[PDB]
C-alpha cells in the first residue's frame, strides 16, 4: 500500500553517504542497540486512527525526550547530532530511520530495505504509546495491533530486537542483557526466552507474555528453531515500522 | 453544517424532564458556575484536525478527572451523579452539555439551542488541550481556532462566560470572582474588564489579553455596550461549544 516519494538525486546521494558514516559510527560508538531504540520510539507513536505520532523527527524535540518512556535517548539524539550536521539535506526523520535500519546491519541482522522521504513534523504526539513492560498479550495487540497497525507476527518478530542491548536500572528500572551476545544480532532472544531464567539474563513480563499466548508462542518456537526465517519475518517487520504513517 | 440525529421519544422526554430537574438542583445549590466549567471543560478539548476530544461524557473518567486542568470538577461529576441515575436513558455526554445550556439559563441569560444525540465515547482526550490562563492573544487563537473551530467572535463571547463563578487558590491558584454578582449572568465580565483592576475582582492574563487585541477589544467594547449583543453571540458560540465533533 506505499507509494513513496521522488527526493533528488542529492539526497539519495546523501543517505548512501550517511548509511556509510552511520555504521562506521554506530560500530565504533558499541551504540546500535541505543539508536534501534531510538528509531522504534521514533516509529512506535504512530497511531492509524487519527495518523498522528510515528517517525517524523520529533523525538529530538525537548517535550518527547520528557517522555519517561524515553529515559536516556536525550543522549542517542547528542551523539547523532554532530553526523547530521554533516548532512543538513537530509530530514531528522528520515536519518534517525537510516540509524536504525544500521544498527541493526552491523550487527549481523537482516538488510532492512530503506525509503527515504520522510518529513520532519512540528508536533511530538501525547505521551503514553509506548508499551508497558510489565503489561501482556493484550496490551501488546492494542498497542502494535490497534494503534500502530501491526500484525501477531510482527509483534513477535519485532520483541527480537531485545536479542542487542539491555535494560538498565536507572532507565527502565530492569537491568540487564536479553542475550549472552547483545552486540550480536541473532535468534538468541527467543532460545533465551524458552529455556526459562539464567543467571545474568534478562526476561520482562512483556517478553514472557509471548510464550503463553496461542498465537505468539509458535511463532517464538519458529524464530528459535530457524533464524532465517526470524530474519526474513524481522525486515518485514521492521520496514513497515520505520514506514508507519509515511508515503500511504 | 450539523445533521442531528433521530433519538425516540422517550430520550427526548427524559430530556425534557432531566432539563427541569437540573434548572431546581442547580439553582438550589448554587453550583451554576461549576456546571457550566463542567460542560465547557467536556467539550473544549475538541481536535478538529484528529476529531479527538470533545462533548462525549469522558469527563467523569477518572483519567480525565486526573488532569490538573480539572482541579474540583470531580465534586460537579458527584453532585450529578444521583440525579443522572434517574435518567439512565440520556448519555452522561448529553447529560453534562444539558447542566452547562441549564447553568447559563438559570441565572439569567440566554436560551441556548440543545440537541440531543451525543454517544458516551471510551477514551478520554489527551491532557494539555485546555488553555493556559498565563498566555496570551496568540494561545487563545491555537485553541480556540486552531484546535477546536471557533472564530475570533467565539473567543471573546464565551470569555465573558466568567460573568459567574470564582477562581480559588486551591484549583488553579487564583481567587475571586471576575464581577460583583457571580451567580448572574450578564455583561459584567467586560464592563470590570475594561475599567481595569478593583479590590476583591479578578482578571487572568487571558482576559486581559482580550484588550490589547485589535479584532479581540472592538467585541469587548461592543459587548460591554450592549448585552443584547453579548448574549446573541454568547449563545452562538456556546451551542457550537456544546457541539463540537457532534452531528457533523
Ligand atoms: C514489545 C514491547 C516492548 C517493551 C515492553 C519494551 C521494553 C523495553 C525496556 C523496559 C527496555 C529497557 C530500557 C532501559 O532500561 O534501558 C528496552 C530496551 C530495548 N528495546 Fe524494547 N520494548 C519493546 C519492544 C521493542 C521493539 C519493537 C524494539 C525494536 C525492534 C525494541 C528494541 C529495544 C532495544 C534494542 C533495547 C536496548 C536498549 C539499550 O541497550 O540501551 N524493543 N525495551
Ligand atoms: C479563554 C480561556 C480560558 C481560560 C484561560 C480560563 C481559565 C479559568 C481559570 C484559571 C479558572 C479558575 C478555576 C478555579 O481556580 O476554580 C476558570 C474558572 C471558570 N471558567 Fe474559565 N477559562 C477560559 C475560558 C472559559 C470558557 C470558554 C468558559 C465557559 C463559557 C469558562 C467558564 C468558567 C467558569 C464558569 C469558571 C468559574 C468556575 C467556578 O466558579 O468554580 N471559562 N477559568
Amino acid at each position: 500500500g506505499k507509494s513513496y516519494p521522488t527526493v533528488s538525486a542529492d539526497y539519495q546521494k546523501a543517505v548512501e553517504k550517511a548509511k556509510k558514516k552511520l555504521r562506521g559510527f554506530i560500530a565504533e560508538k558499541r551504540c546500535a542497540p541505543l539508536m534501534l531504540a531510538l528509531a522504534w520510539h521514533s516509529a512506535g507513536t504512530f497511531d492509524k486512527g487519527t495518523k498522528t505520532g510515528g517517525p517524523f523527527g520529533t523525538i529530538k524535540h525537548p517535550a518527547e525526550l520528557a517522555h519517561s518512556a524515553n529515559n536516556g535517548l536525550d543522549i542517542a539524539v547528542r551523539l547523532l547530532e554532530p553526523l547530521k550536521a554533516e548532512f543538513p539535506i537530509l530530514s531528522y526523520a528520515d536519518f534517525y530511520q537510516l540509524a536504525g535500519v544500521v544498527a541493526v546491519e552491523v550487527t549481523g541482522g537482516p538488510e532492512v530495505p530503506f525509503h527515504p522521504g520522510r518529513e520532519d513534523k512540528p508536533e511530538p504526539p501525547p505521551e503514553g504509546r509506548l508499551p508497558d513492560a510489565t503489561k501482556g498479550s493484550d496490551h501488546l495487540r492494542d498497542v502494535f495491533g490497534k494503534a500502530m497497525g501491526l500484525t501477531d507476527q510482527d509483534i513477535v518478530a519485532l520483541s527480537g530486537g531485545h536479542t542487542i542491548g539491555a535494560a538498565h536500572k536507572e532507565r527502565s528500572g530492569f537491568e540487564g542483557p536479553w542475550t549472552s551476545n547483545p552486540l550480536i544480532f541473532d535468534n538468541s532472544y527467543f532460545t533465551e526466552l524458552l529455556s526459562g531464567e539464567k543467571e545474568g539474563l534478562l526476561q520482562l513480563p512483556s517478553d514472557k507474555a509471548l510464550l503463553s499466548d496461542p498465537v505468539f508462542r509458535p511463532l517464538v518456537d519458529k524464530y528459535a528453531a530457524d533464524e532465517d526465517a526470524f530474519f526474513a519475518d524481522y525486515a518485514e517487520a521492521h520496514q513497515k515500522l520505520s514506514e508507519l504513517g509515511f508515503a500511504d
